[PDB]
């Protein structure tokens, strides 16, 4: 009786993105053609909180649950290096990204969104599963269809896997975390808090607990005080604010349950004219742009560091293989070395690696059937990746620069690096090196230069 192997059943199609605990890859069943989203968790980056037996039983429960606002889990695999969580793929994108693409957004739209989130949470709580890490990135629209349901992803994972301590993994997280989670004694009510934070953001476009860096955010959360004194709260019903107050009640025993929040006047009224919350949409668009650029900045720097690491490793690997030291290896060798290297969730299969080597060889018009100058292969394969990383950062810079100025101001940098939790005198120091003219703004290239200096380059 033999243990099921992930790659015997599924082939990788493409990377969907980064989520909590790992990369998510669009895969396909090699027999049935079923497409799925597979979260690949590396045992080297992510430690388990529970034992094997506890995880296996949770997975077995999760597979049997079914609700229109919860991600479906189909299968689970484990091998020496990874866990694989095989789920249904959702293609409508993140909630907040759909919201900012509309010209209109009212309390009716927010109530219908929150009803869905509370409905999913209610179901999971009845089944004794807690999310703990509910945030906007965990709310995916099922498809691009006008009336697509919201699907909450990652329920139950935080019970089994330890959260990363790396800022590139923590972007966004502090705004939403319940104060009792910080102090250690928590239960399912933490999910109602996080929902309350999200609803506050839907209706005003600003986090209720904010600050200039991650720890300042956490300090505000822990104090637990917030207000509705912003001008844009004047546009909002008293019932919406009453529900928020109940969800952001500090002592969790006193906080409203998810199921009771579904019976709240605000949900009952607004989910059956109502003005558009235009200032809120404006603020959400800004919030989202900033969060996305900070994230892109951190991933860019991570990509540069991974390249410094991998380029020299790949070179030493091939140097060792080149037994007579003439610098030439054949394609089967390049594949074996690239394999020794990956020993990138999308490259955890021999066939995917073969395919990638062929893409690199074709890029440079190296003939695949003879012997190849390996140092040139390494350069090409790494320059491709450096080019890709540069292009992802740029897209995010252009998105943030919504007036098409070509520039990010000093004040905007302060906001971005604060979200990125890059030390203020540190980024200011690097800005003084780059901005020799006291223009107090940077273009894309200059911004990229700052990021390189903030990762030792
Ligand atoms: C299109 O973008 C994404 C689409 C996704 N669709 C479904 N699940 C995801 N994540 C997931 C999949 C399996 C288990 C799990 O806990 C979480 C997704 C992630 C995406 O990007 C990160």
């Amino acid at each position: 009786h033999s243990t099921a192997i992930f790659s015997d059943r599924y082939k990788g199609q493409r990377v969907l993105g980064k989520g909590s605990f790992g990369e998510v890859i669009l895969c396909k069943d090699k027999i049935t053609g079923q497409e799925c989203a597979v979260k690949v968790i590396s045992k080297r980056q992510v430690k388990q909180k529970t034992d094997k037996e506890s995880l296996l039983r949770e997975v077995q429960l999760l597979k049997q649950l079914d609700h229109p606002n919860i991600m479906k889990l189909y299968e689970f695999f484990e091998d020496k290096g990874y866990f694989y969580l095989v789920g249904e793929v959702y293609t409508g994108g993140e909630l907040f990204d759909e919201i900012i693409s509309r010209k209109r957004f009212s309390e009716v739209d927010a109530a219908r969104i929150i009803r869905q989130v509370l409905s999913g949470i209610t179901y999971m709580h009845k089944n004794k599963i807690v999310h703990r890490d509910l945030k906007p990135e965990n709310l995916l629209l099922e498809s691009k269809s006008k009336d697509a349901n919201i699907r909450i992803i990652d329920f139950g994972l935080s019970t089994h896997f330890e959260a990363s301590k790396k800022m590139k993994d923590k972007i966004g997280t502090a705004y939403y975390i319940a104060p009792e989670v910080l102090h250690g004694t928590y239960d399912e009510k933490c999910d109602v808090w996080s929902t309350g934070v999200i609803l506050y953001i839907l209706l005003s476009g600003c986090p209720p607990f904010n600050g200039a860096n991650e720890y300042d955010i956490l300090k505000k959360v822990e104090k637990g005080k917030y207000t509705f004194e912003l001008p844009q709260w004047k546009k909002v019903s008293e019932s919406a604010k009453d529900l928020i107050r109940k969800m952001l009640t500090y002592v969790p025993s006193m906080r409203i349950s998810a199921r009771d929040a579904l019976d709240h006047e605000w949900i009952q009224t607004y989910t059956k004219d109502v003005p558009s919350l235009d200032n809120a949409i404006l603020n959400i668009r800004q919030f989202q742009g900033t969060q996305k650029l900070a994230q892109a900045a951190l991933l860019y720097m991570g990509s540069k560091l991974t390249s410094q690491d991998e380029t020299k490793e790949l070179t030493a690997i091939f140097h060792k293989m080149d037994k007579n030291g003439d610098g030439q290896l054949d394609r089967a060798e390049l594949i074996e070395g690239y394999k020794e290297l990956m020993r990138d969730a999308s490259m955890l299969d021999a066939s995917a690696v073969e395919h990638e080597v062929d893409q690199v060889l074709d890029a440079v018009d190296f003939d695949k059937n003879g012997y190849i100058e390996y140092s040139e292969f390494v350069t090409v394969a790494m320059d491709r990746k450096t080019l890709l990383s540069r292009e992802r950062l740029e897209r995010a810079f252009r998105m943030f620069d919504s007036d098409n100025s070509g520039k990010i101001s000093s004040t905007e940098l302060a906001t971005i690096f604060g979200v990125s939790d890059v030390d203020s005198e540190t980024w200011k120091s690097v800005l003084s090196e780059v901005d020799k003219n006291n223009d107090g703004e940077v273009d894309f290239d200059e911004f990229q230069q700052m990021l390189l200096k903030l990762c030792g380059n």
